[PDB]
């Protein structure tokens, strides 16, 4: 009869993501807290969500498809702010993804010192 109603989570649909991926740290026994992108928080939780939206993180760096989430998150239509989304991810959600996945070989890969050699002549 009467249909009509409406009111979904707005701040706690997103305390719980952090929630839990806070859990996966005060474990360990580090702060969580969320970096400034241009004078504004960036909510992971949804940063991430509206990617898998646009199509994925595959996808989206095929088509370079970052300037829609980062701009759609209040965020100048630049570039600066296009690596930061995926660094974001890697630097915070390096390791709860690390283990969602479940594959241990999935790591971060290290990148390799760089040496110089000197040489003279009399």
């Amino acid at each position: 009869g009467s249909s009509g109603s409406s009111g979904e989570a707005q701040t706690r649909v997103k305390l719980n993501f952090l929630d839990q991926i806070a859990k996966y740290w005060e474990l360990q026994g580090s702060t969580l807290k969320i970096p400034h992108v241009e004078r504004k928080i960036l909510d992971l939780f949804q940063l991430n969500k509206l990617v898998a939206e646009e199509g994925g993180f595959a996808v989206v760096c095929k088509d370079r498809k970052w300037t829609k989430i980062a701009t759609k998150m209040g965020f100048a239509p630049g570039k600066a702010v296009g690596s930061h989304i995926r660094g974001h991810y890697e630097r915070i959600l390096n390791p709860y993804n690390l283990f969602l996945s479940g594959d241990s070989l999935r790591c971060l890969q290290k990148p390799n010192l760089t040496s110089d050699t000197k040489d003279k002549e009399y």
